[PDB]
């Protein structure tokens, strides 16, 4: 028969990304054991995965062993189950709950990214890590900054695993000034790794004007396109990159709102989904990188 599950699993000694264990082996069933398994259970963690050891395989003589590839600051229990040449036993009974112990951060966040803002700030976005990643107390984000062809980082740091945004602001930097920015991690323990980096622009004046001419058709149930004229270009105008198109309806089944986008020059957008037999507001503004600026006069249609 399969075995019986070990018994008295217990960690000897625990640090950041390993753990001694010791256990003792259960019932054999008649069937000498060969081959013993330890899985491994966080918070963070769906049920038990497996973990490797030292030595990478456990015989049935072995009743003990360090577990390696564990992450700093993370609260482990550890389970063995015993095996057979004829089954899989039963899974033991977990570890006393522990905590390993801190270590600095060493996986940086993922899209950083920003851009937009005022004419006299830089926005920085990434996005903020897996909590089981800051491997101590105390974790936050270093964000580190420079103008194209300077050579001296600046840097500033931002506390709390959740936070996600950066801006850096002075007046005397131009408009749609390029950066280099990274971003990095840290905690108590000292600082950790940082990102590879990626080009981030100043930002710029919002759109001043609002898109007029607009009105609105329908060939369809499901559609409706909406038109007006592209914004003439003067200097104290913003820059305009693109239109946003509201939507919105006040119908007995619902009211909603809807925001679509379309870029460069297209004066026209085809909206798609829509309610049989339903009237629909429309209403456009330019944006840029900044934001958008004022809604043009709205318009309405019904539905096919």
């Amino acid at each position: 028969s399969p075995p019986g599950p070990p018994e008295d699993v217990k960690v000897e000694h625990i640090s950041s990304t390993t753990s001694q264990l010791s256990w003792r082996p259960g019932p054999d069933n008649n069937s000498p054991i060969q081959i013993f398994t330890i899985q491994t259970r966080t918070p963070f963690s769906v049920g038990w995965q497996a973990v490797a050891t030292v030595p990478e395989i456990l015989n049935g003589q072995t009743y003990n062993a360090t577990v390696v590839g564990l992450s700093p600051w993370v609260e482990y229990e550890f389970r063995v189950v015993a095996g057979n040449n004829i089954g899989i036993g039963e899974p033991s009974k977990p570890s006393e709950l522990l905590r390993t112990k801190a270590s600095v951060p060493n996986v940086a966040p993922g899209n950083i990214n920003g851009g937009g803002g005022s004419r006299s700030e830089l926005v920085i976005t990434w996005e903020a890590i897996p909590e089981e990643l800051q491997n101590g107390e105390g974790f936050g984000y270093i964000v580190m900054f420079r103008p194209v062809g300077t050579t001296a980082w600046m840097k500033e740091r931002v506390a709390l695993v959740e936070s996600s945004k950066f801006i850096y602001r002075n007046e005397s930097i131009m408009p749609l000034s390029p950066f280099e920015v990274k971003v990095g991690v840290y905690n108590n323990e000292g600082e950790g790794s940082l990102s590879t980096v990626t080009i981030v622009y100043s930002g710029e004046d919002e759109p001043q004007l609002a898109p007029r001419g607009t009105s609105v058709q329908s060939f369809s149930a499901s559609e409706m396109e909406v038109s007006w004229n592209a914004i003439a270009w003067n200097r104290n105008t913003g820059r305009v990159l693109g239109y946003e198109v509201l939507y919105w309806t006040d119908n007995s089944k619902e009211s909603m709102i809807g925001k679509i986008r379309v870029s460069g020059n297209v004066t026209t957008k085809n909206i798609t989904g829509l309610r049989a037999n339903t009237i629909y507001f429309a209403s456009v503004r330019a944006y840029n990188t900044a934001g958008t600026g004022p809604s043009s006069l709205p318009v309405n249609v019904t539905t096919k």
